[PDB]
């Protein structure tokens, strides 16, 4: 499994994708585009921008 923490804020526009909050612990489930699929704490799944994540 690959963590990785959000880098800002990203509110949700679309179903797919997550509400993320900056320095929230996430779950890399595929990075082969530029909407990666996430996982978060709480096992809700959806899309971030690539740029909004790094590995720490």
């Amino acid at each position: 499994e690959v963590v990785v923490v959000a880098k800002f804020d990203y509110v949700a526009q679309q179903e797919q994708e997550l509400d993320i909050k900056k320095n929230e612990r996430l779950w890399l489930l595929d990075d082969s585009k530029s909407w990666w699929r996430v996982r978060n704490s709480m096992n809700k799944t959806g899309f971030v921008p690539s740029n909004y994540v790094e590995r720490k």
